[PDB]
């Protein structure tokens, strides 16, 4: 690979901070030498400054562990990727033809409730911040509106295909998806900033604050740290650090967390658009160099999360800006792949 770019590494985050960011950093493990970048504020209101230790949530990233539990079971024979979803949660989906397969690539058809819930940026924060569903609570939201497509037919990104993958973990295993992810993944991988704490609000140890930007242009910045995540759960409430994320997906892709063939089933691409797949609760980007990554992007409350890993898991990136509902920040930030993979122009 290109050597990683600082110069670009920081021009990206001084962007990112100019775009509404009241933070922005990076890490990258390039096979053992590490880059960190960080500038501006973990907590705008006290202005301490922001740091690559500092603990954040990171949202949908969260799939891609319970992809990894999910993937397990298969090879512990417990699960059947190709077997209906209502073969192992009986009743749950009207149509017992949607397959697990389906689900995890986001080819299910299921609505993705969240489109109600969020409607409104802030007024739909305040709503769910301090709520707590069950599982089937979501399920049942997501039910009220018909499926978008027949099963398999079309690549429909949905939060309530990981409210499924959480229902099919603790069904299968009799046990919490906290329990599965930190017996299976957390300690086995040493991620000692990396945590489920769902309903619990408190971000544990030092962390970056979350800024959710309003709706309303130049409006003032609303402070999301602290919210139960239960709308997500398994699609979502995660909470790790920048070393962790690449930890993990180093170990993904290196093939240490599955069998060779259930990590070759994670990696069959669903077209997303033309530079970009979605496998089982992975993400592939193809980066203007010719390079593919691999890992998963996050957008909850007030943080936004790049974490991706070269096919071999050799070099890794995760990158966090505190801030949300702000596309400029969204789209600056995905260039710290271009930085860290194609290096300078
Ligand atoms: C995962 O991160 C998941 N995120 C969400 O579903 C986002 C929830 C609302 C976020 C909120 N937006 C609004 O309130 C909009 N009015 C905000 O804080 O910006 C899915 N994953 C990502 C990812 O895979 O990149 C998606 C953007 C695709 S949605």
């Amino acid at each position: 690979l290109p050597a990683p770019d600082d110069t670009g590494l920081q021009a990206v985050l001084h962007t990112a901070l100019s775009q509404g960011a009241p933070g922005a950093m990076v890490r990258v493990d390039d096979n053992g030498t590490i880059h960190q970048l960080s500038e501006g504020v973990a907590d705008r209101a006290t202005g301490r400054a922001i740091t690559t230790t500092d603990r954040f949530r990171v949202g949908s990233v969260t799939k891609s562990f319970s992809a990894v539990v999910l993937l397990q079971l298969v090879d512990e024979g417990k699960l059947d990727l190709d077997a209906s979803v209502n073969t192992y949660l009986p009743g749950l989906l009207p149509d017992d033809r949607i397959t697990v397969r389906q689900v995890m690539s986001h080819r299910s058809g299921l609505y993705d409730y969240t489109n109600d819930m969020f409607a409104q940026t802030v007024p739909g924060f305040e709503s769910v911040r301090n709520k707590v569903f069950s599982y089937q609570d979501l399920i049942t939201l997501s039910l009220k509106h018909g499926v978008t497509n027949a099963p398999g037919a079309a690549y429909s990104y949905s939060n309530t295909n990981f409210v499924v993958a959480g229902m099919l973990i603790e069904k299968l295993t009799g046990h919490s998806v906290a329990t599965e992810y930190q017996n299976r993944i957390f300690t086995p991988l040493n991620l000692t900033d990396t945590f489920y704490v769902h309903p619990d609000t408190v971000i544990p140890g030092t962390h970056a604050n979350g800024y959710l930007t309003p709706d309303e242009a130049g409006g003032a910045l609303v402070d999301s740290t602290e919210q139960t995540v239960s709308w997500a759960q398994s699609a979502g409430a995660v909470i790790s650090s920048t070393q962790d994320l690449d930890t993990f997906f180093s170990a993904l892709m290196s093939g240490q967390l599955m069998s060779a063939a259930q990590l070759a089933q994670m990696q069959q691409w669903t077209t997303v658009n033309s530079t970009q797949g979605y496998g089982l609760g992975l993400r592939r980007r193809d980066l203007s160099c010719g390079i593919s990554v691999y890992g998963h992007t996050g957008t909850v409350q007030g943080y936004y999360t790049y974490a991706f890993a070269s096919k071999d898991g050799k070099r890794s990136v995760t990158a966090l800006a505190n801030t949300s509902n702000n596309v400029n920040v969204l789209n600056t930030m995905a260039r710290t792949l271009e930085s860290a993979f194609c290096g300078k122009p």
